[PDB]
């Protein structure tokens, strides 16, 4: 790693996915040296006392849009705003969608997200892929990323009929290659045929408001598409990535796969686990379209609390936010025609705050499930582990100092995004980052972001991660 | 009903699939007259002592093939052969698919039928129509064969890519169609895609024998279609008819649909509720190309007693054989290639003494439940209750006397087939038929069949049957 | 015995296999024809339906009229709650025998064949609820199948030291019942660990009515549940769950039934109509009126769910346990929920309750309608199709019943002597117009016509075929 | 001369989080280093690994060694029976202490103590079985968790009117060993319904081994465990499913786990290993030598089952619940199954049975095989790290192991004393090639290299974080 400057962090609980101490922390140019009690340092050290508060791996968001492309605008949470949200929220590594345009190179798109997040983002970052069409060139591409570029993980879309979905056929071949390959196959799992004329019926009603949006996407369509998308996965002995579960009918065909032995992994994300969509049908147009977002958030008021459940329970496994946030007026283009409104909300800023008060202080996981399901599985699955998601000598040092009693309110007056709506407004979470340590640098301290832009590193990910792939193997050699 | 002499059945317990009773019975010009005990009849009425022996309403195999057209081959049991063996095993209505060819008149299809039908069946009979391609004009066809034909029933393929497969946004527009029409959406449910994929991948590792088939057809992928299926007709508000249920995982499907509340059936057939997969891996190439049928009988042994088991509950409702039978010779063009064995196999004859073998002599069902998934459910669903599927005054005279006690080992040696093979051979079943009365005629007694070719009725099936729409009507009258 | 002749013309006959329109022509208790055009003497009081519903009457399988509790008597007796079924549209009821523990249960029967055979305005049956066992209880539960018309009998798991019954003694009593082809009923509670709760409750300091629930979870419920259900599978006898109440209880009726287990489940009008969260209204007299055991569940998702299960078939009748208690009756529990009298209303709103919950809603269609009310009770009790039938030769006891009706439920209204109904306020679609029962005129134009003691006592032969003709085949295995 | 210094070089270290490449040097019962071109003293005992893999050695949580039943003893006593966990790949052992009803727990503790101290060739530690219940034993309960390194006590659903517990006293005990930070551990059959099971089929003259399994069919294993997670769960207490043999009993822990339920399954070697159709055998002998309580289920595809629900995590752990008995002592139950003493063995056999059931059939990798044979023993039974993991620090109990070995399992061959192996004749892919125990070299080449007694008791705290932390925010809300 780069440079930074010695620092001694003394008196603070450890707290791993595997489980916890009370250890005093040496760190020095990016990298933690020592960990034990009564460290032989050099004098003069910068020493942070965490007076028995907890020292966690930092978050890991795995699924971020900044500064995203979307219909000639885009999103107005960039990599530099973008990250300082992550950042202010105890997340300390993000890994974006680079989105080509179909009949447009991969690597050309891939090439162009890096110079943006290379040049802006606070932290460490890396790629997914998303393959929005299919055809060999494009598959020639998709090797090279992964052989030369750092990639291993790949987004196929079920959804949007006629832009980016994809038929069985090309599941079948895109999920045969990924698997060949060693990548982690992941998918937008919505049934988009069916969607596709629901939207029309629904306009055809006069429904044009937000409440259409949901209405013609119903959890049984994203529900669907995750038990084909698991079949052909399956079939093609191909490790599966199911991103935004929003339904409890989702996470249960996911939760079944994985008991019959299939390598299936679910990302729930900050909105499915903080809140429903009951908002969709706010007299406020405007806050209304801020939670429009696909999978949509289930207007079935158990979802939020099942979904931690599950996160609990290892039916799920690790979160993202999704977050790809819009302006007020670029909202707007959509107010008569729910279509035509753009999709996505926050959440960067928020997920592990919404994790340890809807998961943690309701008692379903301990503090120690809290970090497997906020970094150290996110490692293992995309092949960062245990330099990121595990505080240990050698790994990376990206740490939080976290205080389990604090208490803020979310507001958009507060966060760190350009958005004037924030969809998680009001609510009261408990539990809180005091001190955040990326690269070895106090990038959190009494409230105050501390960031240089561009600072961030992308970070390659190796395809066949154990984690995944040991079991695919296995079954292939038989 | 035309003409038949008067006939009387005495001290039998007649078994509907509400209630058993004892009474006697007596019949004239195809109908049931009388029911009840020292029934005045005129003198001279041919009567036949039941003997506390039951009397159940007749068997309605509501899927066959006969000289169903396939690759310029036809099934070696023809209208007339294929009633034969239906009365023999205790069935008195058959209920046929139509199958046009693609880009082909659905309604030239079903008077082709007709006249193959009319002409030769032993029995009853009525028509299931299959789309197998789609467009206005079919749509067009659809109603008028609703309106004016007798049909209300039609299914859709979602396997056979590039032959009959339909896309999902077809699959909406149909089920929309049948569903305002009152027809029943009945779906042959795999994934084609995918299928057509494994087959490839199967032929290229040379895996070319009948073990291909089940191998290139994991019912992962019958439940996968039926699924989707589920899920479609549940958004376009139409009941849905799963037919030849193979696998436990795709019953499970429609068992959970219909704890929801969605409008589902499931028919599995002969078949899977007598026998598994495991002798696709026999060494005699002949005997595994004889159960290529698909969906394919499930290798997992354990299959079933548990589709039985959900016969027995009413997770799934009524049972058909989907009988299709191809001989030896025709069997064998497939020899150097799975994908070329033609897909079928017997089970007409078969169908009531394995599910009582399986069902109701293991203790699963009873014999109520037995006479509902052999007749009645079939009836009420295709809109023939209670002509059909009872026996009560008015309605038609179609009945067995069923021996529970009878024992009976199947062979191809004896089976009205003309296939030389059965895929039930040398088992062993518990409950037989000893007479068949199939329009108030003596079709079937003490081992002989007493057939007339061609005397069967078409059945004209009207759409909307209150126990499939009643549910939909009211869900149609919601926010 | 006698009653005048009675025609009902232009009704839509609507029984649990099919609907359709003809005339039905009545005498001496007795349907003597169905069809059109019937020849019927001259002068006969005529009836016109009007194209409305005619339907079997109701048969509600629990009741407790006038039944013994420390001292008291519930509120409704035999004539004053049997004019409560006929004004709902139920022409039948089956009410529990209570001996004290350590007493005669024969003697306990002849006690309330007195009290209903000089009281109930409708035909009716027995239960026997065995409260201890022993080898002379053993002997009378013989006799009262072979020489008194009973067929049915209750066990508890709730009421420690009271009524509850061992493991032991349910092998016992299942082994007998079914070899004497009886049904095996069960008030399915764990009494023992809910003894422990209420005592923590209170302890908490929580007196309310609120302490009721809170102490009896579904979980207890679902654990007896699945006790009977696996005692009474080892022992080949058919199990009846009483008071269906929560989601989990009816998923482990649901779940037997599919593996093949004989078990039928009971929701009430209750667990069919409302939830618990009344327990928690300030208004106390509010919240004790639905003090009973189990308890209506808290969730809200429950009617709902309970109404689709016996939409479906996982549940197959319903009843009432009208149980119900004076206002100052409840009142000595004030100070200690465990002093409130158990029981609520519903025999009066049963059959519109399951219309408005099931069928105006789409789940049942009108023929599943006349199962789940009449039918599959007269099938199981072994009454088919002397009731839960229109036909000939079945008993005169038929409802014209108007599925465009719209009633508000309320005490004031109720034919019950209780000052609360747990239903108050609701609006209700379906209500019956016309009331027949043993083919006389009971209710017309809103108001009764009731002779006190009119009921016949219906005895109740063992073995019905629906319930036991599986149970014997296994029986005859190896 | 004073010392026992030992490096093992080339190994793959596998761990239940991860595998690496590295050297690891040993000394005097601890790991001391891992990694590459260690600086280590001349002379220094060096064993080539060869690229196979160096796992944590084994915790079999559930043994019978030398246990008494009806004045006898079983066969594989303390010395005998962890030489047969060594072989096999195992380094630690929990047995269970069984007082006699109405006997002090504490007295039949340190009888326990000295029989293992004595003899056992390994690290090992202490379940103790509550065979009955009253306030002096509830004063034990307390004084053996807080002095005497005991966190885990079980209970008895089965076996009326000798240990059986009511349902007051299950809640009674479980909100005890929740308050005071224990693991509480059952025995779940109904023995209720069992004891009368058995007298009908006495009485229909089914006195054969057949009989033991028709009087206890899973439909009785799975109502107690119903049970017992429900009054756990009430009491927010802990609960841990011993000798899980059933698909139904499986499903209900994992379902309890998905509600949330702090819930635990511990599979053993007989239910992941082979099938109950054994009861029926024509050999008297083989047939009895299967009897165990709850017993193999004869549906053929549980043993799939039960090891595609241990590489899924539904269940945690596996023991063996080794209890051996002599041909002899079986055969007093000749004529009547009931008097067949319940017991089988197993703890040679665990981990080259998960291994080719669940490791080779691709349901599980390596690393799950390290969790599910150690590491989530560990940290249940808070030993965590000390045991279940190869790192600095952490004890030097360890196994080279080979994937790619392959051995029959034979009664001629096994450490055990009893003539019976329940596993004869099966083929198992994955062995143990080496033993490291208390860094001594304990298994080489074949042969054992034991020393009687040389195994340490490991005393267990309560209120292990894995299980209690989520307990204690429970309490707290
Ligand atoms: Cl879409
Ligand atoms: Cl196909
Ligand atoms: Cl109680
Ligand atoms: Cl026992
Ligand atoms: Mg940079
Ligand atoms: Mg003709
Ligand atoms: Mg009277
Ligand atoms: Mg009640
Ligand atoms: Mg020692």
């Amino acid at each position: 790693s780069m440079t930074s400057d010695r620092l001694l962090i003394k008196g603070g609980r450890i707290v791993n996915d595997d489980q916890s101490f009370y250890a005093d922390i040496y760190m020095e140019d990016g990298l933690i040296k020592q960990i034990g009690d009564n460290l032989i340092v050099p004098g003069g050290v910068k020493t942070i006392e965490a007076n028995g508060k907890m020292v966690i791996p930092g978050g890991i968001d795995v699924h971020t849009h900044y500064q995203m492309p979307y219909k000639g605008m885009t999103t107005v949470d960039d990599f530099f705003q973008g990250t300082k949200a992550a950042l202010a929220g105890g997340t300390t590594m993000i890994i974006d969608h680079v989105v080509p345009e179909p009949e447009s190179s991969l690597t050309e798109a891939y090439e162009k997200w890096r110079e943006w997040a290379d040049g802006k983002s606070c932290c460490d970052y890396a790629l997914h892929v998303d393959i929005t069409h299919w055809n060999d060139s494009v598959k020639q591409e998709v090797q090279n990323l992964i052989k030369d570029k750092g990639v291993n993980s790949f987004m196929v879309y079920m959804a949007y009929k006629d832009l980016y979905q994809v038929s069985n056929t090309e599941l079948y071949e895109i999920f045969t290659c990924l698997g060949e390959l060693g990548a982690i196959a992941q998918v937008h799992a919505e049934n988009g045929d069916i969607i596709a004329q629901e939207q029309t019926r629904m306009l055809e009603m006069g429904i044009t408001g937000p409440e259409g949006h949901v209405l013609s996407r119903p959890e049984e369509l994203e529900a669907e598409a995750v038990f084909r998308a698991i079949t052909i996965a399956s079939q093609t002995n191909c490790p599966l990535y199911v991103t935004k579960v929003m339904s409890k009918s989702a996470a249960d065909l996911i939760s079944q796969a994985r008991k019959k032995g299939n390598v299936v992994f679910g990302e729930p994300i900050t909105a499915s686990l903080g809140i429903d969509g009951t908002h969709y049908w706010s007299k406020n147009w405007a806050k209304a379209a801020a939670f429009v977002t696909s999978p949509p958030l289930s207007p079935d008021p158990t979802t939020p609390d099942y979904i931690n459940s599950l996160l609990a329970s290892g039916d799920l496994q690790l979160s993202g936010s999704a977050h790809c946030t819009f302006s007020t007026a670029q909202k707007a283009i959509g107010k008569d025609n729910f279509t035509a409104i753009p999709e996505g909300t926050n959440g960067v800023e928020e997920r592990m705050s919404v994790i340890w008060d809807k998961a943690v202080a309701t008692g379903k996981m301990d503090e120690n499930q809290f970090v497997a399901v906020t970094s150290t599985n996110a490692a293992k699955i995309f092949n960062l582990y245990p330099r990121k998601g595990r505080i240990s000598v050698g790994s990376d040092s990206d740490l939080v100092i976290w205080d389990p009693d604090a208490v803020k309110i979310v507001s958009a007056k507060n966060h760190q995004s350009a958005a004037e709506y924030n969809i998680f407004e009001g609510m009261e979470l408990r539990g809180a980052p005091l001190v955040v340590i990326c690269q070895g640098k106090i990038m959190l301290e009494d409230g105050n972001l501390h960031v240089t832009q561009g600072a961030g590193r992308f970070i390659p990910c190796s395809p066949f991660s154990d984690y995944v792939y040991k079991r695919i193997k296995a079954r292939r050699k038989m």
